[PDB]
C-alpha cells in the first residue's frame, strides 16, 4: 500500500532483504530508519544489548510486550535455539499484521507466538491459552506507564520464578521511572544498567535488566 510509515518499512524490506535471512531483514529495517523514517525499532545500537542478555541467559520461553513492525521479535528469534518459543503481544492489530508477515520474511516463523490484543488482557491468559508455566525472559518495550502495572501483574499472575530475566527498552528516553523505583528498590529483582541512545539517534536512553529471585 505505502499509506502508513509501518507498510514503508515492510515494502522496504520486500523490496531490499533476503527472504530467510533474519540479519537482511534487520539491516534493511535500519537502513530505512536511519536514512528516511525514524521509528521505534529498538535497533541495531541497542539490538546488541539485547543479542548479549539472550546469548548470556539462553531462554526457551520469551515474552515480548509490543511487537510493533516485527524488529524485535526477528532480532531475538533468531537467536533462539531449536523449540524455543517466542510470545509476542500487540495491541494494534494493524502493527500484527505487518509482525506476522515480518516474521514469515525472515524466517522465524516457528519460533513465534503473535498474540493481538492487550498485555493486561493477554497476560493473565498466559497460563490458560498459551502453555506457559513460568518465564524464562521478558522484553518489555511497549507504552512506558505499563512497564511497572504489567510487571506487578506478571508476578501477581505465577509467572515469574527465580531467575526470570526482566528486559526494558527505553528506561530513561521516553523512560520509566516508577518502574525503575520497583524493580531496583525491591528485594525481588537484582538490576543491571545499560546505558545506550534512542534508537537512530544521539539521544541519552538505556536499557534495565531485572533478574527475579522468588518471592
Ligand atoms: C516500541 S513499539 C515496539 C517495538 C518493538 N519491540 C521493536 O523493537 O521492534 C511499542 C508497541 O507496543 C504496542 N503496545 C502499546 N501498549 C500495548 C499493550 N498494552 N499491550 C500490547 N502492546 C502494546 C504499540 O502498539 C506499539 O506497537
Ligand atoms: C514505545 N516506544 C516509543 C514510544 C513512542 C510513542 C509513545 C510512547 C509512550 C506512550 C505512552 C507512555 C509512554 C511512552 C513511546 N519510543 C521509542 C521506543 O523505543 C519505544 O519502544
Ligand atoms: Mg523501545
Amino acid at each position: 500500500a505505502g499509506d502508513t510509515k509501518e507498510q514503508r518499512i515492510l515494502n522496504h524490506v520486500l523490496q531490499h532483504a533476503e527472504p530467510g535471512n533474519a540479519q537482511s531483514v534487520l539491516e534493511a529495517i535500519d537502513t530505512y530508519c536511519e536514512q528516511k523514517e525514524w521509528a521505534m525499532n529498538v535497533g541495531d545500537k541497542k539490538g546488541k544489548i539485547v543479542d548479549a542478555v539472550i546469548q548470556e541467559h539462553q531462554p526457551s520461553v520469551l515474552l515480548e510486550l509490543g511487537a510493533y513492525c516485527g524488529y524485535s521479535a526477528v532480532r531475538m528469534a533468531r537467536l533462539l535455539s531449536p523449540g524455543a518459543r517466542l510470545i509476542t503481544i500487540e495491541i494494534n492489530p494493524d502493527c500484527a499484521a505487518i509482525t506476522q508477515r515480518m516474521v514469515d520474511f525472515a524466517g522465524v516463523k516457528d519460533k513465534v507466538t503473535l498474540v493481538v490484543g492487550a498485555s493486561q488482557d493477554i497476560i493473565p491468559q498466559l497460563k490458560k491459552k498459551y502453555d506457559v508455566d513460568t518465564l524464562d525472559m521478558v522484553f518489555l518495550d511497549h507504552w512506558k506507564d505499563r512497564y511497572l502495572p504489567d510487571t506487578l501483574l506478571l508476578e501477581e499472575c505465577g509467572l515469574l520464578r527465580k531467575g526470570t530475566v526482566l528486559l526494558a527498552d527505553n528506561v530513561i528516553c521516553p523512560g520509566a521511572p516508577d518502574f525503575l523505583a520497583h524493580v531496583r528498590g525491591s528485594s525481588c529483582f537484582e538490576c543491571t544498567h545499560y546505558q545506550s541512545f534512542l534508537e537512530y539517534r544521539e539521544v541519552v536512553d538505556g536499557l534495565e535488566k531485572a533478574i527475579y529471585k522468588g518471592p
